[PDB]
């Protein structure tokens, strides 16, 4: 599913991501835009053999099982394919664990390089939330 911008903002809010660990909703929308273009089906292989999955490109080396990432962990207790669903519940729940890991949203490379320090409120302007 390719979300609309305000459609994703509403879903993230409802799932309790707005201001989660101090990150305002626009941070999460901005992260999703550059990680996945708001496309839940996005997948991307990494050089180490792991794969990133879903709207927030969550990686199989620590967070989900995809059956082909040796020595990996599954800290969100889920198949990586669950992160590809039109329903973003699993992605949001797992992102809450990742962002609580110690580095906050610096865990998302695209957030650090394209969102951090910018006017991320712009990502939710116009939205009825
Ligand atoms: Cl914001
Ligand atoms: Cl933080
Ligand atoms: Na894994």
């Amino acid at each position: 599913k390719v979300f609309g911008r305000c459609e994703l903002a509403a879903a993230m809010k409802r799932h309790g991501l707005d201001n989660y660990r101090g990150y305002s909703l626009g941070n999460w929308v901005c992260a999703a835009k550059f990680e996945s273009n708001f496309n839940t089906q996005a997948t991307n292989r990494n050089t180490d053999g792991s794969t990133d999955y879903g709207i927030l490109q969550i990686n199989s080396r620590w967070w989900c099982n995809d059956g082909r990432t040796p020595g990996s962990r599954n800290l969100c207790n889920i198949p990586c394919s669950a992160l590809l669903s039109s329903d973003i519940t699993a992605s949001v729940n797992c992102a809450k664990k990742i962002v609580s890991d110690g580095n906050g949203m610096n865990a998302w490379v695209a957030w650090r390089n394209r969102c951090k320090g910018t006017d991320v409120q712009a990502w939710i302007r116009g939205c009825r939330l």
